[PDB]
């Protein structure tokens, strides 16, 4: 189990592949660019779609759901990290978000 600051993620944004585990209706209000969306209610059945050769940054609205996802994918041998504060923190700190 590892964690990553917002500033850290943004500075290394190209080194990570943001995994947004929030529900789809939540992304219409803003999401980090190119972040793949897998709701925690599907993560169990569709985590196989995740690349092993990638470094994932799991984001949540506040971090409660991302934390649980990390503990799950971490034991499956995936290189993933939890994003502190969720996307809420990301926005509070003034970071770029997409309306897509």
């Amino acid at each position: 189990y590892r964690s990553i600051n917002a500033a850290d993620l943004y500075e290394n944004i190209k080194a990570y592949t943001v995994l947004d585990v929030r529900e789809p209706f939540e992304l219409i209000f803003g999401s980090i660019a190119n972040s793949i969306n897998i709701p925690i209610s599907e993560l169990r059945e569709k985590w196989k779609i995740l690349e092993r050769d990638k470094k994932y940054a799991v984001i949540c609205a506040h971090g409660n759901r991302s934390a649980a996802a990390v503990e799950f994918l971490s034991q499956l041998g995936l290189n993933i990290v939890d994003v502190e504060g969720g996307i809420q923190s990301w926005i509070e700190e003034g970071y770029p978000v997409v309306l897509e």
